[PDB]
């Protein structure tokens, strides 16, 4: 039970759900916030929502509404949902080099202005929008400069503290970082948050990885998973959705390349077109990808790896029909004495316009903490625990040390 | 290719974008075709060189599609990439360095084809200055064509010298160049950019 334990008491009629979206003109110079609720319990005339944004201790815009929305079908619409469009003027946006947060407050109350219950989150405006093999981010052409990070403490295993996150959060940004992959499942609730204000971008993933089949198709192909699959995707979608660090969503890691990926993605799109997804298995540019995501491509050098080649970044962009980014989602080994050749990546980067970079792999070293024969420390690895079978050091190949001490 | 070359305009557009041109150029264009067309060496009808991009040259390279779809157009003026080529078709692109130059850059042959947009393949329609001792770096060029498939390889400049005889107070032969025929104003050695001396006897 590696993470938190609670308690919840809720209203009989309560806020079941509720989405954010911000939709904006041309020039950014104005937006509209879209916020739509839905409820559970017994639905009543006298029932009414009211979201409202602030910024700071300022009221930007407000906005009251019962319950019902638009007609959808033949059948007619939802009678406990609502959704509420704020138009909101000059916006201050969000981004990791100025995380511009407001706050948005979502009251359940009813027409005498009693308060049934009230929800909120921190809403951020931005755009994230692949636009003619480009990523952009507010209009503009990201660069990531990033790192695949994991949820780990050499102490604790892998149970997370806001003091861990933050040191990292802070090690990340002194150090040139704008984002982070969620390598390789959903992560602690704050991380978003943090990211949200700290201003880092985050790459989501599901929790997926069946890296140990043959093939690596296996599962992934199989339609009997597609159910334990998809409550993995879905799921993340459900809690992250309004975060706006998230600006990409990946299907899992490693796990081939079966039919239950591409239903997946496809769900994903309907449900959730603000941001693009992502997903290496089966190749790195399969159709269950928006964007060429292979981990470990060289820059100049070719691995022709049948099957699943992995070509020179450089030459993998031109091949005939492809016009994607591409984006690493691993890259560089920093395992020990190693980070040869960082530069020459970026400076394809540099040279490119359609490499916005990548993902470092990786962030800490997944070194555990032992004892010896005086109560003296020191680090654990592959095995040390008689841990069989085992990969020894392959679990250290962190920027820093566990303990956030960084490597050269 | 058809006999069009302005280059020494300012800008080099300056008749290609002239509908008072089109006519004469009209006339280098449907002749040609109307020629050669029956040739199977000919696969790839082009618009001349170096005379810049024009409203022109777009006119053309449309009759041409329209008359022969059964052959590619290409033109190199303008920046390698104008509308009026099937082919991006530079010349002197590095193969690993860009150029950008206002108005018409070189990049990097292995960059240019991944330019946002670009599904077009590359042929050098001039690389490799074969004048004077050159020729260095050749590979470089040998070898990009074979790692990428857009890459269709391209066309030296170029295969002989341009190189004159003449004759001494002792009517001994010599090869004369630019200017040496007190022509002016001219370009010298700049005539001499071949593989091979003016008498097919190669360079190294």
């Amino acid at each position: 039970i590696f993470r938190d334990v609670s308690l919840l008491h809720k209203p009989t009629t309560q806020i079941s759900d509720f989405h954010v979206a911000t939709r904006f003109n041309d020039d950014f110079s104005r937006a509209v916030l879209e916020a739509e609720v839905q409820m559970c319990g017994e639905l009543r005339d006298y029932l009414r929502v009211t979201v409202s944004l602030w910024q700071g201790e300022t009221q930007v815009a407000s906005g009251t509404a019962p319950f019902g929305g638009e007609i959808i079908d033949e059948r007619g619409g939802y009678a406990d949902r609502v959704t509420l469009r704020l138009n909101v003027e000059n916006p201050k946006l969000w981004s990791a080099e100025i995380p511009n947060l407001y706050r948005a407050v979502v009251e359940l109350h009813t027409a005498d202005g009693t308060l049934i219950e009230a929800e909120a989150c921190d809403v951020g405006f931005r755009e994230v929008r692949i636009e003619n093999g480009l990523l952009l981010l507010n209009g503009k052409p990201l660069l990531i400069r990033g790192v695949n990070r994991h949820e780990h403490h050499p102490l604790h295993g892998q149970v997370m503290d806001e003091q861990t996150m933050v040191q990292d959060i802070l090690l990340m940004k002194q150090n040139n970082f704008n984002a982070v992959r969620c390598s390789h499942y959903p992560n602690h609730p704050l991380w978003y948050t943090l990211c949200d204000r700290y201003g880092l971008y985050v790459v989501d993933e599901a929790n997926i990885e069946t890296h140990g089949m043959v093939p690596m198709n296996r599962l992934t192909d199989d339609p009997r998973w597609l159910p334990a699959m998809s409550e993995r995707v879905t799921r993340m979608v459900q809690r992250d959705r309004n975060h706006p660090s998230v600006i990409i969503w990946s299907l899992g890691n490693e796990s081939g390349h079966g039919a239950n990926h591409d239903a997946l993605y496809r769900w994903i799109k309907s449900v959730d077109p603000s941001r693009p997804v992502q997903y290496e298995g089966g190749g790195a540019d399969t159709t269950a990808t928006d964007i060429i995501c292979p981990m470990y491509a060289r820059v100049d050098e070719d691995q022709p790896f049948p099957a699943v080649p992995k070509w020179s970044i450089k030459k993998w962009l031109s091949l005939p029909g492809e016009t994607r980014p591409l984006i690493l989602c691993e890259y560089a080994h920093a395992m020990g004495n190693s980070l040869g050749g960082f530069a020459k990546y970026w400076q394809a980067f540099r040279q490119y316009p359609r490499l916005q970079g990548g993902f470092v792999w990786d962030w800490v070293d997944q070194s555990l903490i032992k004892y010896d024969e005086n109560g003296n420390p020191w680090s654990a690895y592959g095995g040390d625990f008689g841990d069989t079978p085992n990969d020894r050091q392959f679990c250290m190949n962190g920027l820093v040390f566990a303990d956030r001490t960084p490597h050269p």
